[PDB]
């Protein structure tokens, strides 16, 4: 037990986060709490198609504070490096990806994809006093992903359902974030928001329209929780009113640190994110669709290009800013908030939430939050990410580290107002992606 | 006595600012002594036209540090709240203005006019510790004006003579100015300045063309200063010479803390200024004109509309950005300079003051300043602040607290050189706003 | 000695500079270690051609850290002041040039070139404490200097080659550049970057091409280098390989503190630099071509004029922002980078450079610079300032303040590997201006 671990109630009500505890969860740059223990997940660097081709431009990328280069080297194997040439500090953004290695436009030094100096002009011996920071990578999901920790506790890479299926199954698009990674993610662990601001969304859109969850969703944004803590995560047992026999359990499933999987609407394609943080005040968010059983249809992946469902259309082309942005009022229509056709006055899924989580701030002013029951799985996910950052300092092993244990799904059931939803799912979810999807 | 208070003269000139003073008057954040100070008196927060309609779009508004949110209810009543929603801290700028009330997009929380919690969906219980900062509201000018203050203390609603006239005889504009409060209002109580910078506008500006008063402005810049406190703040008797025989006296009236009734230009409608803190680098500059007698004709109120006399042309609709700002050079014209059709190179009453205000940085450098005797108006009024503010904290009252104190005019006067400017005013100000306007 | 003097060499590779040493030399504003050294020599401000005319429009220009106002009063005399009214603060850009002075705008203050203040309307017997900052001025190469040190220590005005040379002999351009002004110098005292980053620029660019200097800069980055300590800063010995039986010597001249001539190519115009700091952030950087025999022939001019050779392209007219910069990713073309038109990626001698150093953030960062043997001029040029630095603090004289040794020459030869260079230039580079120019 370490002081900064809050107490979950107070005074009967749950309990905001401490000063401590606010900067444990935020703060992700070299050698902080929160920046040791991400830095033991593969963390999602960019899209494989960014860098699709060998000797292609390198493109920058910055990650948990790190400013890094990701590119493909000649055998065509996705790398990454520190931006900065040992020399005299420029951008290797302006050197030569060619015969394996970046070489630095100044001076010529040449780094491999470890990192490793592999080439000095000036001085052959001194290959070994100019090696920089490389980092190992590895690609599934359409995405690179590289592991940024310690070299003997790399592990497993990930296994959740979207990394093992082929990719015509699967779509994937990320987008930056004017916001800490904690809001953001928090936003993903909170089902209730759903009756709110997107209500109207919900009915216009093709990846979520004309299915039996939404009459119940509409009709009740009172979200009861119930929790079960799991070897992969969480797992978030969101209950609304049924018909008068029964309740809608919406189960979505945290998988630790910066995961979800949304709780399916009808046959359309499972949704799921990740957050990234870029630097204590940005982050990348992934969206992520996929069929389990058939490909993707051309009427579904061209509705995602096109930036309906959790995915958005962009500025300009690789600009990977919204349309909708902070510069043009996220696009607000009062008009269509009068007539109803809009909660917010904004239009899209992604952008609905994301106006709402840039708006606070860069980084939530966390000693003003007074916390309701709809923030059940939030306090609860703050206590595995602060317990896990606390105990890495004294030497704990983290948790989730077993990429086996994230074979899960999530699901909707209606179910009798008796019957146990974590029993039936102990029933149910095991095994679930052999089964069909639980949906409505 | 506190330290702070600076002596009025040092070395037989007027003296400058120490540091401490420096700070007590340009700090207006919460919690500061100048901040406690001016939440005493009613603010100007908008204009009623910005929030015409009940159930109408809801306008973010900054003052004196803090962040709101104004709006305008099912019942018609003007209000003023804190931008953010006490759940998760989203902005209520994103809700929903029906039924008396903001309610949050995210979930659902609605907050009244008082900023009182009224629903809370997941909570009904919770309602009365999920309060925010509501602050009582009156309309007056055409302006909304708020009490920032303590409960108790607030007074009576201000009586300016543009506050108590029908609407017709008044017309109000505002504009963003990037600079603190102090040294904009410090330029409302320097008459000397006309003589300078607004030479040559004073004669094609159609508010301020053509009378008498022009050329003995233009003949003598060596304003000598009779200054005399009152209930209500101070009188600026600012002399130059008329014929040989006389003295013409501009008399300016600076109601504390931060309004100016300028001294007449022949028949032109009145004029005055407000000079309100958006934070420690920013203000709103509030310029109002009004006519005691008939109703303002097209012909003024079309050219105050055009951005002539002390109003201003803007850079976008609703943007409150003038047309000339620190992006165009405020439109500076060397060629005009030379040819003596502008002082300083630049067009427009306004922008030609707040262009030399915006230059001096942000804050004045109060270190750097050497003054002259053409500041002391400007050396008493900071007296007064600093005392009041200092006083605050010592538990003294404020000043000029009483409304019907502020039924006052500016004045101008010929007069022969042994008549005593004070004893005349005694004389011919007292009920000022039931006689007509002394005027040249 | 002083603790801050680092050792030239370190485990047998030369040394970087420690984090005093590293302060030491990049803080340039008023009454720092390197801010009072820099003020000792004449500075150069601006082009004579900013301000051609008299009672023509003053232009801002910071230099060193102090923000001035450049003018060329009603004599035709160039004259640097201070930014800022005495009064209260005001910019005097705003104000009046006539009548051999300057005059604010606000209240009409009056300062002549040395800045002594002439005119105070309200307060004639204030003249003596209202004086402001003002700088002696002479002009040079088309240059305006100034000289902002202590009165008494006024050098002789700079005697460089460009500066005594008839105008049309000559040619000036400068360009903003957002960077440090050490890391920028660096770059014009490190003949192996050539190699390099300007591999494929050095052929097609008309002031560097078809000469025979180019074959074996093309065939050897690896340079060796001797650096010989002269009256007036250092002369860099810079050695490639020749032909087989020789080498190739190109010798360029550093002038303390902030000027180079570049070892000539061919018959073209001469090349050199200056390299101004406007803060700790920025500088100006100054490119000089010249001919010592015959003037610039039109197809010379006009080629510098369109921002070829060591010039640029102008983002708009009188912006002295590049055309390529930071935010157009400085023109990067990765296609012509794959077919060998661009070693960078990047265009234009100037571009090419400045990308780079640009890239390395404002100030590099000299605790993560692992240095190489190409960098022995810098390593030299580092210790001759921070030893000036701080000898001046103990009271020391500082170098090469004698215009009259600064009548020196660049140079390439061809020479046999026996044959020393340093003896060879003691033969031939004595009196080099009266002799012609040593090229290839
Ligand atoms: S800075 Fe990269 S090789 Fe010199
Ligand atoms: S943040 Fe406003 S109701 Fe949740
Ligand atoms: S500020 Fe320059 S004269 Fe008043
Ligand atoms: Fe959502
Ligand atoms: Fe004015
Ligand atoms: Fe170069």
């Amino acid at each position: 037990h370490h002081h900064s671990s809050e107490n979950l109630y107070f005074q009967g009500h749950m309990a905001s986060m401490n000063k401590e505890m606010s900067e444990t969860l935020t703060r992700v740059g070299p050698n902080t709490r929160m920046g040791n223990l991400l830095r033991r997940y593969w963390v999602p660097a960019l899209m494989s198609s960014e860098i699709a081709e060998a000797d292609g431009p390198q493109v920058r990328v910055q990650l948990l504070g790190e400013k890094l280069l990701a590119f493909r080297n000649t055998d065509g194997k996705a790398c990454l490096i520190s931006e900065f040439c040992s020399h005299r500090g420029v951008s290797l953004y302006f050197g030569r990806n060619e015969e394996n290695g970046i070489r630095c436009a100044y001076h010529g030094v040449k780094f491999d994809g470890d990192g490793q100096c592999v080439d000095v002009p000036s001085s052959p011996q001194s290959c070994a006093r100019m090696h920089i920071k490389g980092y190992p990578c590895v690609e599934r999901g359409g995405i690179v992903w590289t592991y940024m920790g310690p070299e003997e506790h790399k592990p497993s890479p990930p296994e959740l359902e979207w990394c093992t299926l082929p990719p015509e199954h699967v779509f994937v698009s990320k987008r930056l974030q004017y916001s800490n990674w904690l809001q953001a993610m928090e936003g993903g662990i909170d089902t209730a928001h759903v009756s709110y601001v997107h209500r109207f969304e919900v009915d216009t859109d093709p990846m979520h329209q004309g299915v039996k969850a939404l009459d119940y969703i509409k009709a009740d944004g009172n979200v009861k929780f119930e929790i079960e803590q799991t070897p992969f995560g969480l797992s978030l047992f969101g209950r609304r009113n049924g018909e008068p026999d029964s309740y809608y359990w919406r189960i979505t499933q945290w998988l630790f640190p910066w995961f979800t999987l949304i709780a399916p609407f009808g046959n359309h394609a499972l949704g799921g994110h990740v957050w990234v943080p870029i630097d204590d005040h940005n982050c990348w968010a992934w969206s992520i669709n996929w069929q389990p059983d058939q490909p993707l249809t051309k009427e579904e992946r061209q509705s995602m290009e096109e930036g309906k469902g959790i995915h958005v259309e962009y500025e300009e082309p690789g600009s990977f800013i919204p349309k909708a942005n902070r510069n043009n009022d996220y696009g607000m229509d009062r008009v269509a908030q009068r007539e109803e056709r809009s909660y917010s006055g904004i239009f899209g899924f992604s952008a609905q939430d994301y106006s709402l989580q840039e708006s606070m701030g860069p980084i939530q002013d966390h000693a003003a939050e007074r916390l309701l029951p709809t923030d059940k799985a939030i306090v609860m996910a703050r206590r595995m990410l602060n317990e896990a950052a606390l105990g890495l300092e004294q030497g704990e092993t983290p948790p989730a580290l077993d990429a086996s244990e994230q074979h899960v799904r999530p699901a909707g059931v209606l179910l009798p107002r008796d019957q146990d939803p974590v029993a039936w799912a102990r029933e149910e979810l095991a095994d679930a992606t052999k089964k069909p999807v639980f949906s409505l």
